[PDB]
């Protein structure tokens, strides 16, 4: 059963770059296995789940509404804004913006949502307040993806991210419809095909969010399980590699194949 | 049937690799390391001397006692007994050292007092090898790291504990010569990493294949 860990190590050796990984039981929160779990990695677009968690938490407390509309003005359009670049005229509701930020990784959507909560510092405050004292967001899209070596801005650790994700998706931090909306948005992720979904067998459930940035940075956070039901959380990050995006994708997909095989 | 392990970076206290690190397992001989830790804490406190000689009878000998069985006449110093209890897993030596601190409950209270509320020793040798006398990979590693780094022991005692532990893969410094293994990894006399492995089950071989697979997963702080 350390086979998966040996594969992560091989990935690290194939990429010439640090890889971090943790697998947690969704119900108990116990760590099942881990590799560099307490090293810092850039979050990249995996933060968009935590963002929409904070946006959902404010919806639950009456400070935000799903149906509130946001207009925004072409000047706000940062690169990879596939959904938001189609609604220059009419705008987009909070619900649509979370949908775009999660399912399509729309960068402008994330910035608009960040503004609704008071920016990076308020996301970081939201995290500290729920017991995550590691994860920090500092910048906006697209700067948060720079992945400068030794820069602790905009980073998490695999263990901190995994525990946080778990608290968002289970228990009572969010309401039932909110919890379910967040996991449904993650289920409907359309831009993480090459990662753990490429190794997922028939009939398995996966709710995920991937990220990609500069300087070889790539990752994914996921809740998955056999028979249409999530039972574990997986977080994989890497940074630093000079390998191609497809090689990074492949490495993550093969770690996924290993943890699935040794489930 | 079950395996759990953890490798920790000593300088940082960060977990490098883990597999079922919070499952409970019988300590088996890994308690001996912690015992020698409690002994050295007493030395540091001016309550015990490693040069102190102890005589013991043939009513003290229990199974696997390779050193102590040979010194019923002349006895053995506290330091010798610690060396025997870790390096030779000499079960009488562990029982005699236990008496010097005040029994299982006093080791267990030593651990409580240093932040470890998972690891519990209740029995003496040989009865401890049959939820009593258990730990988890993470608690044992975290406790050992506390012993070996900064605070808890003086620098004399820390080096002494290491040198006993450094007195299975060829790169591993193995404390002990259903099972527990503690290994230190790194330069002689100053390991950078510790590995703690428990297995309950087994066939000489296949445990050795499992051990080699764990060996393949081990890493170091990224430079
Ligand atoms: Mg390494």
């Amino acid at each position: 059963h350390p086979e998966t860990l040996v594969k992560v190590k091989d990935a690290e050796d194939q990429l010439g770059a640090r890889v971090g990984y943790i697998e947690l039981d969704l119900n108990s929160g116990k760590i099942l296995e881990s590799f560099r779990p307490e090293e810092r990695f850039p979050m990249m677009s995996t933060f968009k789940v935590l963002l929409c968690g904070a946006v959902l938490s404010r919806i639950d407390a009456g400070q935000e509404q799903l149906g509130r509309r946001i207009h925004y003005s072409q000047n706000d359009l940062v690169e990879y804004s596939p959904v938001t670049e189609k609604h220059l005229t009419d705008g987009m509701t909070v619900r649509e913006l979370c949908s775009a930020a999660i399912t399509m990784s729309d960068n402008t959507a994330a910035n608009l949502l960040l503004t609704t909560i008071g920016g990076p510092k308020e996301l970081t405050a939201f995290l500290h307040n729920m017991g995550d004292h590691v994860t920090r967001l500092d910048r906006w899209e697209p700067e948060l993806n720079e992945a400068i070596p030794n820069d602790e801005r905009d980073t998490t650790m695999p263990a901190a991210m995994a525990t946080t994700l778990r608290k968002l998706l289970t228990g009572e931090l969010l309401t039932l419809a909110s919890r379910q909306q967040l996991i449904d948005w993650m289920e409907a992720d359309k831009v993480a095909g090459p990662l753990l979904r490429s190794a997922l067998p028939a009939g398995w459930f996966i709710a995920d969010k991937s990220g990609a940035g500069e300087r070889g940075s790539r990752g994914i956070i996921a809740a998955l399980g056999p028979d249409g039901k999530p039972s574990r959380i997986v977080v994989i990050y890497t940074t630093g590699s000079q390998a191609t995006m497809d090689e990074r994708n492949r490495q993550i997909a093969e770690i996924g194949a290993s943890l699935i095989k040794h489930w």
